[PDB]
């Protein structure tokens, strides 16, 4: 399943020869905290270009479900970044390293994929005052091509949009190469 995303990329996320791809991935993470912001549990949204080729999306919601089934020994989360609105789990697929932090019942937990392939079972981190949730991820160097670093203005534009699409919601953009800040909310 993972492998058909890796094989046919541009069908699940758009090209991924000029940066539409490339950018569709952040903006499909950023989509499940805006539905968690629709369901009226998430306030703000960070969305952070680091200088390492990652991009990470924190949210206050909730935080995704951490439970494990008992007789499948997988937790929810897993479920959720890993099997097949295209869907996080393309993400996942579509990178060299994903990073799953959760803040959720007064605990963190935390899963590594590396090409949508988890590396060990989602473990707990430390305790916590806060909920939500923190996607990172690394886009694989083997999908894209000739635009493989995000763009600002790309992502500013777009949450631009799904802030007043989504009046009330907060959402920050932060890009750790040159220090530049913007906060997108409406009334
Ligand atoms: C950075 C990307 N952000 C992000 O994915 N935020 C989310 C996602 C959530 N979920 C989406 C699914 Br499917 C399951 N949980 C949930 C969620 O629905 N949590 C939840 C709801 C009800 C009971 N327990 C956990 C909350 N935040």
């Amino acid at each position: 399943g993972l492998d058909a995303v890796r094989k046919r990329p541009g069908m699940y996320i758009g090209d991924t020869d000029d940066g539409t791809g490339l950018h569709h991935m952040v903006f499909e993470v950023v989509d499940n905290a805006i539905d968690e912001a629709l369901a009226g549990h998430c306030k703000e949204i960070i969305v952070t270009i680091h200088a390492d080729n990652s991009v990470s999306v924190q949210d206050d919601g909730r935080g995704i479900p951490t439970g494990i089934h008992p007789e499948e020994g997988v937790s929810a989360a897993e479920v959720i970044m890993t099997v097949l609105g295209v869907g996080v789990s393309v993400v996942n697929a579509l990178s060299q390293k994903l990073e799953l932090v959760i803040q959720r019942e007064g605990k963190i937990h935390r899963q590594i994929y590396e090409h949508g392939v988890p590396q060990a079972p989602l473990a707990v981190t430390g305790e916590t005052e806060k909920t939500g949730t923190m996607v990172r991820f690394w886009p694989s160097l083997e999908t894209f091509t000739n635009v493989t670093e995000f763009e600002y203005e790309i992502l500013a534009k777009r949450l631009r949009e799904l802030s007043f699409l989504n009046s009330g919601v907060s959402i920050r953009l932060r890009d750790k190469r040159d220090g530049k800040e913007d906060h997108f909310h409406y009334e």
